[PDB]
């Protein structure tokens, strides 16, 4: 497939599955020591999986769980962040300034920190209590998986996730299913990109546990890496003003969930189908997850969508725009 | 001033100030009875003030305080929303479907509800434990004020807001200061609208306690009421991909705060001034708040910005677009 190497992808899966044990050990140490609140703090694309965690937490736990933009958090402080909190950070490079900053800030206050990053000698890990190795090359799904073993193991220990053992083992067969999903979607990825690569404006709609997917793809891929103008908006909030912008020629790409807010997504689908000639539906329910219990599909869904968009759809956009995904005109190009 | 009636504005202020006592009484009854968590649940523009409350709560209280989109909340439920919670709702009409729905859902479960709305016989108030009359004509600042007396009175009772008595009395002189701010800004409102009313795309940037202002103005005024395409993005997150879209000819309107995240806004200001010829800065620090202690300016700031944008800037956009702010092509025009 264009812009894909199966060996690299399966190497990534093996490396992340090899970190399951460490993620579970960190979870167990956090639970056994005790904690007040869990703060998932990051910036940019690494927030997406954390916003999915927050959405799962809303339903599944009474524990205090928060997701925070790390620059806002270090400026404001937070009255619920205290010496018994655990702050979870994640950075592909291990150097991301805002993540290193919050980890160092916590360390100076005696607040425990998890660093999910490749190297134990990174600035992020050097500021942390625990390190979970994160050794994939490509795929935001692998960020989700490490966060899932960590978070859902805490919930299991807290008597709030009786299905953990099945979930955690089945999560290991997610990558093999994602590879199949990539193959199924690749032609549609090409069709979408062929049709919309020169669009002046695209509306991107989703929500709840899917919001992170929309948030990341729109800003971190389309805007940052293709210079395409987007309007990301939640399914629920679409009907409270953004809907007025939709018209026959306006692309709207709807990312659907498999949880309890799927009905909110379907409302958008029904409206858009009447108003625009340019509706694209990205529905993870179209993709099999063989060997995975259907009760876990709502949790897996953001990973399914990520593997389609961040990989396949990005590669096909790049094909038609002729704009390398690695170009930046400002980001990290000068001091600001 | 164009599209403004001072008598209506001052009548609104008198009506809202006359509801201070009731807001305080509701706060006192909530505190005296006890509660677990406070959930501020709404949709669309009425979320803005609630998102400011959440941002203040992050710094000022250890109480469990959450802001939720009411449609998402009723679909998902929430494990932290229990029989001792209080759910706060707010609707100008008293009929807003999602707000009435959550209030009725709570009522059926024995969960207490505050309804902030004009009429005691509205569906929203009929589903509620407490009613705070909200009788202004125009001005989102008046939504903020009622929420402020309610929330900050709870914090005072909870030993977390020692300055309450001064704050609550000084809040009564906010409208008189806002009227002066309107007069000061009106010419600039005209200049901004003259320059940008035919813009194909505008970036709108702010954050933390100011995010609601950006969120509301962009979607609920510009998109919904002028059919203008916007990209609202937080100051902190602007630097994690959206920045790549900025160029010489792209309008960026920066709404600044007066709290601890003002530095995040200033980073955007410095970057944008180098990249676009079309930077507009909306800074509430330019506006006097006479008779209000400077320690409260960060709390008042979202109201200052609202009084400028939602009123004056909207009126001047309407002048130049020739598109009545009351036009809708879809919203509430057919069944969806």
């Amino acid at each position: 497939m264009l812009g894909f190497n199966q060996d690299e992808y399966l190497t990534s899966a093996r490396e992340i599955i090899a970190a399951r044990q460490k993620a579970e050990q960190v979870a167990d140490e956090i639970y056994q020591a005790g904690f007040s609140s869990l703060f998932f703090a990051s910036v940019g694309g690494s927030l997406a999986p954390m916003m999915a965690i927050n959405e799962f937490a809303k339903e599944l736990t009474t524990l205090p769980v928060y997701v925070e933009q790390a620059a806002e958090l270090i400026h404001k402080g937070n009255k619920r962040l205290n010496k018994d909190s655990v702050v979870i950070t994640l950075s592909k490079s291990g150097d991301t300034k805002e993540s290193v900053a919050i980890a160092e800030w916590c360390k100076a206050q005696g607040i425990r920190v998890v660093a999910i990053t490749k190297n134990a000698d990174s600035p992020l890990a050097q500021a942390a209590t625990w390190h979970i190795p994160m050794r994939h090359k490509n795929g935001v799904e692998y960020e989700y998986m490490l966060l899932y073993w960590l978070f859902f193991r805490v919930l299991s220990r807290n008597n709030e996730f009786a299905s953990y053992d099945r979930f955690a083992s089945q999560l290991e067969i997610l990558p093999a299913n994602l590879l199949k999903a990539k193959q199924k979607f690749d032609p549609q990825a090409d069709a979408i990109a062929s049709r919309y690569h020169n669009s002046d404006y695209m509306m991107w709609v989703g929500g709840a546990e899917m919001w992170g997917e929309v948030y990341l793809f729109s800003m971190c891929i389309l805007e940052e890496m293709q210079w395409k103008r987007t309007r990301p908006v939640s399914s629920a909030e679409f009907f409270h003003g953004a809907l007025e912008l939709l018209e026959k020629d306006v692309p709207l790409i709807l990312v659907k969930g498999e949880g309890k807010c799927r009905a909110l997504d379907e409302r958008v689908e029904r409206f858009a189908s009447k108003i625009t000639d340019n509706l694209v539906v990205i529905d993870p329910k179209a993709y099999a997850l063989d060997g995975i219990d259907d009760e876990f599909r709502w949790i897996m869904a953001p990973c399914v969508v990520s593997t389609l968009l961040v990989d396949r759809l990005a590669a096909h956009f790049e094909k038609y725009t002729g704009h390398s995904l690695d170009i930046r005109r400002y980001y990290r190009q000068f001091d600001y």
